[PDB]
């Protein structure tokens, strides 16, 4: 199984699924390294973020737990198709790359915060991470190239 993937047991259903401990992705289906990748992301910040401030909100006061709740909500909508990633990144992301549908352009190892870099290189083109934690807050990452 590709870098990071383990079989897990569904607690609700008792059906096996696959969890990726690097990207925090999970899916039912069995899963399937470049110099550069390209990604967008949706950042939800919280009170312990490196900079508890964004274009959306001058003083961010939400807790870590509330941020993770928001992130989970958006992952569910993206996954159900009720909303797409670019749209929720544009409206809700606490990064100013929100202006570019959450796009951050191409990058190699060595430029991004490490949990974000690892998650970004462990994704395949087209794939989305689960919640990725860095000192800026909680990310959903979409690998676009
Ligand atoms: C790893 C990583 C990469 C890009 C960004 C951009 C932000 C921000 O705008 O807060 N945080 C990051 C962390």
């Amino acid at each position: 199984l590709p870098p990071g993937w383990e079989k897990a047991m569904s607690r609700s259903s008792g059906r096996v699924y696959y969890f990726n401990h690097i990207t925090n992705a999970s899916q039912w289906e069995r899963p399937s390294e470049p110099a550069r990748v390209r990604c967008s992301h949706l950042l939800v910040k919280h009170s312990q973020s490196r900079r508890p401030s964004s274009w959306r909100q001058e003083k961010i006061t939400r807790t870590k737990e509330e941020a993770l709740e928001l992130i989970n909500g958006y992952i569910q909508k993206i996954k159900s198709g009720e909303e797409d990633f670019e749209s929720l990144a544009s409206q809700f992301s606490d990064c100013s790359s929100a202006k570019a549908r959450g796009d951050l352009g191409a990058f190699s190892r060595g430029q991004m915060q490490k949990p974000f870099e690892d998650a970004s290189f462990a994704l395949r083109t087209g794939e989305m991470s689960g919640p990725v934690f860095t000192d800026s807050g909680i990310h959903i990452i979409l690998r676009t190239e």
